[PDB]
């Protein structure tokens, strides 16, 4: 347009400069003053801008000086008697050309052209152009003139077009000089100085040297180590493959072209290089999106770990390739296109050129919204909510120091993930959007190379930031350069009567003793862990023996979950110093007295109490096909010796340490509650007549193996018939870790086909048998904790202490009887209305003699 004409012709200067005539000018052709003094020129500038510039101004202030000049130029023309009829006759493109003449020479200067202005009015475009070309004006600056003259002749912007537009390519350079040639056939060295091509060759070589091994090692090591093979890591493996396509297909070809200075492989090579570079980048993009989604759901909700198998991971990796091809395929298919970008040694999508045939307009918007903004929102939302959740969780437990340092590591890596994503895709998003809005303006080849730097650099630092920073991957990669617990490999539980059991450590310095594995949990109080620890004085000398009580909520795998930017949450933790003893135990138990006399002098007692806000020992049931999936709450009593002081728990010596799993179990209380009775009445929209139902049980509390009678009285006063009645025992498993989540899986059910007619009643008692044996080989069933691998029963109903301050975190189980009714629908026989009501009951272990 007019702005781009005069900006390129005159040139935009931020400071004051002398023009060809030698007069003080600033910005685009703005005369400050004719005064000879340099200070006088700055003074006339200062008043124009409105502040103390000191011969330096911005472009927006210069755009204001230009607008006042154009608004006044349209006047001086209309004011002039010779210029106005010409101005009125000529169209908007040729009017811009006339303003250029008046802007440069002035009102009196343009008035000297009589025959030129005459022929333009008469629509003689051929004769007026020769007139302007043979004049003094052309001889002075034929560079500027010829662009203005061609405008009069053609009536187009072809003269003021930004760069040479070929059919298969776009070069950001003017062919006015005539030096522009095809990037497929001839060298492009006229664009920038030849050393910058060898610079790119050195840069693209560096990305191959660094990129190929880093990404290849990710895949190579995972084949060797079976540990790394996990559904969650599948998305991180996709990132390695994604980055390899950029290196192999993209950077290797881009290297060879940057060697010679132009694109040797032709349009065929440009399509495939542009395809792989786009695909490899777009796969890498959505991999991090799916990774962000996967990390958000898996950690926050421990139930989802169970649900997340190979199928869900494959679904994530496939989705990536679908969205990747959504970006990469259409330029090949013809929507937009693949052309050489920047120095034209590297091919990429066409964001800068507006081509209406291939519709770059829709593709860039499609790119900006679908393939940029949506990944940006999701990643910032997922990792943003992820820190928000951990910040909330760490705020609850301020006592556990391990949960505090994790939150520190979480916030660290997320900020790095933000920075990694921002450095990569913002340059393209800024530039392509700027070019789309500012398309009238011109941009060089180096302008497009700056975003190309960062996205191609992401093939290096995204592997490092996402993979190398992860602890499980980092450790395995070290063992690869190293080219390669085993010594001891002994961890057994023994037993002797005097019934007591013990366990010896690996180094056999610290030996622990305990009374019983199952500790009875009452409502008011809890039965504490009682026992002793035999310490070897020779092996443990000048060291610190400790004992712990670890209540840990366990979900998923030890390796990958800890790698997952956080680790499994320790629910409760306690510590006591065993040796050397500080003071002594005020009162011992009958067990401790026996073991002290039985064992030698180096034995020391300990006692570990439980608070009232802890859950029971509960684990979720895995399916037979599910091997590595593991989730549940469990209690662990550990003992160890260490040189380091009390605070260090996360890191301890494995050889000195010894541990034994225990249970916290609730037996059924002596008081069986009142006879459960539920009652409800139901109606319809068309039919307003009532339907009464009354459920009744025998006991409030039931035992495992005990039959549950459900007495149901269906009183039918309505017009419809009841087809069948179904009773169901349903197991509510309320999981509280980062959030409260209710999950209902029916454990047992019985039904009957007895029909109930209108104005007729039926009383029926159906027995249900809630046993695990029938429910074996299922998913998500809550079970009582099993010592080792032994047979266990369905999870006991968890009783919470009345009136407590802290929220109970863990797996909280509850049962109820759902009496389901199937009634014939009013519209049709096939139509049906399922009605149901619930009543709670307890299922727990009996108290032994
Ligand atoms: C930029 O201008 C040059 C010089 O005019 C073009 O090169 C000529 O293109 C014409 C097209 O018909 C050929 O007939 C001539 O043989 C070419 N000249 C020479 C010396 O080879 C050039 O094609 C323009 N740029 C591009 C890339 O099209």
């Amino acid at each position: 347009n007019i702005f781009e004409m005069l900006r390129i012709d005159e040139g935009l200067r931020l400071k004051i400069y002398k023009d060809t005539e030698g007069y003080y000018t600033i910005g685009i052709g703005h005369l400050l003053t004719k005064s000879p003094s340099l200070n006088a020129a700055k003074s006339e500038l200062d008043k124009a801008i409105g502040r103390n510039t000191n011969g330096v101004i911005t472009k927006d202030e210069a755009e204001k000086l230009f607008n006042q000049d154009v608004d006044a130029a349209v006047r001086g023309i209309l004011r002039n008697a010779k210029l106005k009829p010409v101005y009125d006759s000529l169209d908007a493109v040729r009017r811009a050309a006339l303003i250029n003449m008046v802007f440069q020479m002035g009102e009196t200067g343009v008035a000297g052209f009589t025959n030129s202005l005459r022929m333009l009015q008469q629509k003689r475009w051929d004769e007026a152009a020769v007139n302007l070309a043979k004049s003094r004006w052309y001889n002075q600056t034929p560079n500027r003139a010829k662009r203005v003259i061609t405008t009069f002749r053609t009536g187009t912007w072809d003269a003021y077009m930004c760069g040479t537009e070929g059919p298969n390519f776009y070069v950001p350079f003017s062919n006015a000089t005539g030096v522009v040639r095809s990037p497929f056939e001839y060298p492009q060295y006229y664009l920038a100085e030849p050393w910058q091509f060898s610079m790119l060759a050195a840069y693209m070589f560096l990305l191959i040297v660094l990129g190929f091994p880093i990404n290849f090692l990710t895949l190579y090591v995972t084949v060797q180590h079976k540990k790394l093979r996990t559904p969650l890591n599948y998305i991180l493996l996709n990132l390695a493959v994604a980055d390899l396509f950029m290196v192999l297909g993209g950077f290797t070809s881009t290297l060879y072209t940057s060697l010679h200075g132009y694109f040797v492989f032709g349009p065929t090579g440009c399509n495939l290089q542009g395809f792989f570079a786009t695909l490899g980048g777009e796969i890498a993009l959505w991999s991090l999106v799916v990774l962000a989604i996967e990390r958000y759901v898996v950690v926050c909700k421990p139930m989802s770990n169970f649900r997340f198998g190979e199928n869900h991971a494959i679904m994530g990796v496939a989705f990536t390739w679908v969205m990747a091809l959504a970006c990469a395929a259409p330029p090949l298919a013809g929507w937009s296109r693949y052309i050489p970008e920047g120095l034209q040694c590297s091919c990429g999508i066409d964001y800068y050129t507006l081509k209406p045939e291939v519709n770059n307009e829709s593709f860039v918007i499609y790119m900006f919204v679908v393939h940029f903004t949506i990944p940006m929102i999701i990643i910032f939302f997922c990792y943003g909510q992820l820190v928000f959740t951990v910040k909330e969780a760490a705020a609850q437990q301020q006592e556990s120091a391990t949960t505090q340092k994790a939150e520190k590591e979480v916030t660290r890596m997320v900020i790095i993930y933000v920075i990694a994503f921002l450095i990569c895709w913002v340059p393209y998003a800024s530039v392509a959007f700027y070019i789309f809005t500012h398309q009238g303006s011109c941009f060089g080849p180096i302008f497009m190379t700056i975003p190309a730097f960062f996205a191609k650099s992401a093939a290096i630092y995204n592997p490092v930031i996402y993979i190398m920073m992860n602890k499980q991957f980092r450790n395995c990669m070290l063992t690869t350069i190293c080219c390669g617990d085993d010594e001891a490999s002994a961890t057994v539980s023994k037993t002797e009567t005097s019934v007591i059991f013990k366990k010896v450590s690996r180094d056999k310095s610290v030996t622990i003793y305990l009374g019983k594995r199952d500790y009875v949990d009452h409502v008011s109080q809890v039965e504490p862990v009682d026992g002793v620890v035999l310490v070897d004085p020779e092996l443990v000398k000048g060291k610190k023996v400790y004992v712990t009580l670890t209540c840990a909520f366990r979900y998923g795998q030890e390796d990958i979950d800890v790698m997952g930017l956080t680790f499994r949450r320790d629910l409760y933790f306690s510590r006591v110093q065993v040796y050397p003893p500080v003071g002594a135990m005020s009162v011992l138990t009958q067990l401790q007295e026996s073991l002290l006399k039985k064992l030698g002098d180096n034995t020391y007692p300990f006692l570990l109490t439980f608070p009232d806000y802890l859950p029971c020992s509960v684990m979720l049931q895995p399916a037979p096909q599910d091997v590595g999936k593991s989730c549940g709450v469990d209690f662990e009593v550990k003992a160890f010796a260490s040189d380091i002081t009390d605070p260090e728990e996360d890191k301890i010596p494995k050889k000195s340490s010894v541990r034994l799993l225990i249970r916290k179990v609730q037996h059924a209380p002596p008081e069986m509650g009142p006879q459960p009775s539920a009652e409800a009445s139901w109606q319809f929209f068309m039919s307003d007549k009532p339907l009464n139902l009354s459920v009744s049980l025998s006991k409030e509390i039931y035992f495992h193996g005990e039959p549950i009678p459900v007495t149901v009285t269906v009183t039918n006063n309505t017009d419809k018939v009841v087809k069948k009645i179904k009773v169901s025992v349903e197991q509510i498993a309320n999981v509280v870790l980062y959030s409260s989540d209710y999950y209902v899986k029916p454990v047992a059910s019985e039904e009957t086909q007895e029909k109930v007619q209108p104005n007729s009643t039926l009383t029926k008692t159906l027995v249900l048998v809630p046993l695990l044996a029938n429910n074996r080989e299922r998913r998500g069933i809550a079970l009582d904790g099993k010592i080792k691998h032994e047979d266990t029963n369905l999870a006991s109903s968890t009783i919470i202490k009345e009136g407590i301050d802290r929220t109970v975190m863990g797996i909280l189980v509850s049962y109820h009887i759902k009496v389901k009714l199937t009634v014939s629908g009013f519209l049709g026989e096939l139509t049906s209305s399922e009605v149901a009501t619930e009543v709670p009951f307890r299922l727990m272990h009996p108290q032994p003699e």
